[PDB]
């Protein structure tokens, strides 16, 4: 998680959209959805992101029907935004043991309990916290089943992005279950 403030150079696609669906939260702007294969994913925004400034307007304030507005009614050669980086969440970096355990539970991707004696213990993992990405690559709307398959793939290194489930609850309020599984971008990033 970055500790500051960046500009993205945005540009609609043929199509006319950007893929992106953005939520107001505590008279902020953050990042709901970012769509595989668009201008947000290329530009390399991330669910959690905060949105500080469109064509250096300012966010705060806004309902997220007017931040939708705004997006469509740009005249979209150059879109800038102003970000700051995932603010409500955390990277954790643990180590599997031998067994390839990082030591924790989780249910419908929110960690419901520490194993003792683990990398998870030994790092301070917390419960009651959603899973946003591993090792760099976003997970929301995944099946748990898969969520695993990705720990059993990984490289003895683990870092998990996490996020306080109510926070999580709030920014994912009105977006359908199966358009974060079909939609949200989980690929790795490209080159
Ligand atoms: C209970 N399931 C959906 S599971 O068996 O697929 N599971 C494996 C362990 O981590 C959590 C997910």
């Amino acid at each position: 998680i970055k500790q500051g403030i960046r500009e993205v150079i945005l540009c609609k696609d043929q199509d006319g959209k950007i893929g992106l669906r953005l939520k107001s939260i505590d008279n902020g702007i953050f990042v709901q959805l970012v769509q595989a294969n668009s201008p947000a994913s290329l530009v390399g925004l991330r669910f959690g992101d905060q949105v500080l400034q469109i064509n250096g307007e300012n966010c705060a304030g806004w309902s997220s029907d007017k931040a939708h507005k705004v997006l469509k009614q740009a005249f979209g050669e150059k879109i800038t935004m102003t970000i700051r980086d995932r603010p409500f969440e955390r990277t954790i970096t643990m180590h599997k043991d031998s067994t390839g355990h990082v030591g924790f539970i989780f249910k419908n991707g929110k960690i419901t309990s520490i194993v003792k004696d683990s990398s998870a213990a030994r790092n301070g993992l917390l419960t009651e916290h959603n899973i946003c990405e591993i090792n760099g690559q976003n997970v929301i709307g995944l099946k748990d089943s898969q969520i695993a398959d990705i720990l059993s793939t990984s490289g003895t290194v683990v870092t998990i992005t996490i996020m306080p489930a109510f926070i999580f609850e709030h920014i994912i309020k009105r977006m359908a279950p199966s358009i974060m599984k079909s939609l949200m971008d989980h690929t790795i990033p490209e080159v």
